[PDB]
């Protein structure tokens, strides 16, 4: 299982050690969590 | 407690012995979660 995003607008990022997750228009950085993703069986190997 | 979807845009369907929820403008299937539901206490017997 591959996960992705909900709606297009958001982008995944290393930030640092973590992973933080910020809009696609503006910097403001949102936590995080499992409810934010879905899932498709195929696995693209170009993803995280 | 019944449960809908968040947005309209989705629909569920049997396509198999399981359930796949499809988006309505294209025949792209998406995995169930429990995330893409919202409860209802009143009971439609309509519904799966
Ligand atoms: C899937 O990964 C392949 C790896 O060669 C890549 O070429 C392709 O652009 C990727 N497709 C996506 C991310 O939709
Ligand atoms: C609820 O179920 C009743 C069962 O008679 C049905 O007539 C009605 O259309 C349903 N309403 C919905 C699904 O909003």
């Amino acid at each position: 299982n591959g996960y992705v995003l909900r709606q297009p607008n958001l982008a995944l990022y290393k930030e640092g050690n973590y992973y933080r997750i910020t809009s696609r228009i503006m910097f403001e950085p949102r936590i995080p969590t499992i409810a934010d993703f879905v899932q498709i069986e195929n696995c693209n190997v170009t993803f995280v």
